[PDB]
């Protein structure tokens, strides 16, 4: 009859156990390199050139365009709950608007720095971050001045991207963050900051670490960003390009910039490690873009997953990778959660 | 009239230029750490004590719970098509089978020992790997022997999974891969080993570093290993336990592990890349668990994103974070895209 | 007979205490004797308890002999009888000996370790986070570095509630992620605000 | 009856034993990476424009506000007693001496270089070290040239800083102390100095971690130096902003420092242990701040601990993180306890 067989075993060896280190709750929390508090979320705006606007975004759950006249009470029951910063995205829907040169980026008249000055009078406690970039303002949708065949034209393009993070700056953004992605922007972007008297009080978040996939969805939607003839996969680092990906953390950090943002976040974890090591003296931000927040919620919804479980998961899974500051979605259920 | 602005920019320094390295499709390879191959793959094997048996595991979609009498007839095209490993998982359906020392885990005539002999003599060719457990034959469920109040017994269940790995080995069995998580398993599993005189054909591939979370679930219906009274959180490393995994890693190395595996994957990239530093010398393995497997699924259901695609980033990223091994659900399809 | 501490006898009756606390309940032990070789000892017992699983073993890896140790001999009484407790003790300038005991520790089974003092020994808590970099690392703000903030405080040298954040930050700053301290019940109130 | 309990040990492990090293109170001297010596010692002197000032500081308990004709009465001991340096600070008491640019800063006619020419001849033995700052000789008492706005102006600023020192050190000054704090200050001191043909015979010993805290108390009495409108948070680190911290010490040595001062000292261990391995090829000199001083003096007043005994725990702790420097105004007391 077949019976159960243990075998011989020696004394156990110290060096084995490691038990008791999280057999408690409370250890759960003493073993985490770094807890997660609500000054570390950075809520999304996606301002659009319709002040009374508010628009639901389809791939993008929960999410809204919306405009001016509707950001005060969109704002305020965030604020109260603990929120500290916002990343504004210019979403300009009428005619006439865009072109070649992206410029209306900077247009004082514009969703980006009407935003900036609303929320720098009725929320001045709020810290202001800009996203730059030309993609939502160029006639072909693209990060950058176009050359004649249509490939990036670097020179005009960081040319160009200087002048929108400074003005933005100018406008009163406490900080930028270039996401574009075209080699050299961000000493363009440091020097202009520098020339305008505002490189000691801009700080300059640059996405070192952008790489391309099929997880910015959503965000095709609400910011209405869609390439013209061709793929982004020009500036947009290969998923698999690890050593581009090191030597553009390194790059991004001696042009000037004072932070860096790994995005995607989840599928890129082992990035935020590198980046927590080449970058060890500098903020490392997570940005959990639109197809893996869609992701989370799409599988919550098919019951594969619980979305609060879930999310806790992924969120302290930036953190465990080193990083210290998170751009999502989820920011608004968080400002919850964190209370409990 | 507001006017495109374009600052005074400096020469481009050469520091700045990557794009010359990832401009061209075939450079995106170049630039890979590791390519993707066939003989990477480990697809999964859920074996159950029914001869004629193939039922569809419901939160596993395309995977089912086979019988030795079908396995034949299902390993066939997968063979043909290159598949060269896998990793056994038994599922005992017969009453009276289970019982508090997991007796059932090493029975001869069990799904596991059976497959293994049906597997040797119609596919010599196959690699077999098999998972070292007694969750699926306990009565409580739990990954071992608990003592009388409910928590694990180290020093016993070592002593019965050791004996169970050597078993599965004695059977034929080339891999044994303990997913017990219990301190000390590796050292008594080597040992057993070396006592059988099966060490130096038996690869040892421990679950070095296998965490507590919400991705287990699929899993758990194809198996049918749901815990009794409490949380596996116990031997399970917490989602942030950083500290605890890295430690987990060199101790498993240390006793005798011939290669490390690292699940969840996508959510624990970051712990890979930890591996590939502290196990630089062994060989890393990618699991991409249930949860995961059915989030992807779920999300390109909702349109959220490509299958193919994203499973071909995800994959992908498990390499570049340094894993050179995967044991994933979607094995199968990455034998007819491999192909192309 | 002599004096001197007997490493022996002693870590055979600390293992045995620190066994026993666990017993009765305590989810961790903090060997502060300092005598080479109790985590060791205390480990096994734990492990033969069979109680190494869930008990941690938090070690005052680094305590050093000093004139802060003030307050908690009142509170305590635990005046040394004839000689200096700098037999054990690590000397306040033994920054090689402070990490030979932070390793020693970490190997003989601590699944974390103190640095006491704190605010004094920064540096130790630098050496300490790269040595035991895996393991929580806590700070103890002991009673003569917790009465030396008050009495400057008294003093209007510098305020309470503003020095005991710029100390307890400098732990976490020097790579301590826990802290012993007699300000937690303020603290309590003040990270409420 | 409750009786004690022994548990069967272990032979004892050599690696444990540690003891061996320092059972005698001679070993506590070999076991020191560094021993204190009087050289190491660098006293601040606080010069008054009236030649026979001698008044007592409110907040700094022993230490006065002297005027030249008092200096060599008061040096005179010290001196003798071992004293190698000292750190003159200005302290202009006459009406309409401030302004706008701190015009006074590098008056040939003003206290500081008063004082060198009065040591260099009186004691030419002696090392002299000069701090080199705006904010005792500015309207406002700020460290800086300010905009019209308040905050500061990094070009003019470190351009006038630039002529201050190269005067300080025209005047006879051995080593320059910049303690603004702002922005690439060392290299425009340095390349000053250069083009001042200086460079070579002029030590300069940047303050490169500056702290803002709740320990500077007692020095705005004595140096007269009260912030007009907002906070010196501007420039001074943050209490927990090592990564910027690091990034100082590291720009400071690259831009021509020959030595570095950590200020804060006590409170501040931890960072001297990381400019000890950034700037290991260097001299890493101790700041005791008037805060850290009063603090020992009260808490000894308070019979909370004995002041020879935390002041050579302090003092070794410094020497023990790494510092071969120390600026205390501990200094004379030292200089008789170095001697038993
Ligand atoms: C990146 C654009 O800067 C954000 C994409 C998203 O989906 O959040
Ligand atoms: C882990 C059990 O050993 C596999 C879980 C899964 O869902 O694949
Ligand atoms: C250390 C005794 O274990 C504590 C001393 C204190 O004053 O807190
Ligand atoms: C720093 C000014 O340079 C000295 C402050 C003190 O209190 O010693
Ligand atoms: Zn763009
Ligand atoms: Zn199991
Ligand atoms: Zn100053």
């Amino acid at each position: 009859m077949h019976t159960a067989e243990f075998l011989e075993t020696e004394p156990t060896e110290i060096s084995s156990v490691l038990a008791g280190g999280y057999n408690h709750p409370l250890l759960r929390q003493w073993q985490s390199e770094r807890q997660l508090t609500k000054n570390m979320l950075i809520f999304p705006l996606f301002i659009s050139d319709n002040p009374d606007d508010f628009t639901e975004i389809d791939s993008l759950p929960n999410i809204n365009r919306i405009g001016v006249n509707r950001l005060k009470d969109y704002l305020k029951p965030l604020v109260a709950k603990g929120l500290r910063s916002v990343i504004l995205f210019g979403v300009p829907l009428i005619p006439g608007t865009k072109d070649p040169v992206g410029t209306a980026a900077d247009d004082p008249a514009g969703p980006v720095i009407q935003g900036i000055k609303f929320i720098r009078e009725y929320f001045p406690e709020l810290y202001i971050i800009c996203d730059v970039c030309l993609c939502e303002y160029t006639s072909h949708g693209h990060c950058g001045v176009l050359y004649d065949d249509g490939t990036i034209n670097r020179e005009r393009s960081v040319s160009r991207l200087a002048a929108v993070a400074v003005n933005y700056a100018k406008a009163g953004a406490h900080c930028v963050a270039p996401s574009d992605m075209i080699d050299g922007r961000i000493r363009d972007i440091k020097r202009g900051l520098i020339n305008a008297n505002l490189a000691h009080k801009t700080f300059v978040l640059s996405y070192a670490a952008k790489f391309s996939g099929n997880l910015y969805g959503p965000f095709r939607d609400a910011a209405c960003s869609a390439p013209s003839n061709g793929d982004r996969k020009c500036y947009q680092l290969p998923p698999a390009g690890r050593g581009l990906a090191r030597r553009a953390l390194e790059r991004d950090m001696s042009e000037g910039a004072d932070g860096i943002i790994v995005k995607p976040s989840t599928f890129y974890l082992d990035i935020m490690r590198d980046a927590s090591e080449i970058c060890k003296d500098l903020p490392i931000c997570a940005y959990h873009v639109s197809g893996e927040y869609a992701m989370l919620h799409a599988a919550a919804e098919k019951g594969v997953v619980d979305l609060k479980t879930i999310a806790f998961e992924s969120h302290q899974g930036f953190l465990r990778a080193g990083a210290r500051l998170i751009i999502t979605y989820l920011a608004p259920e968080f400002l919850d959660w964190l209370d409990e």
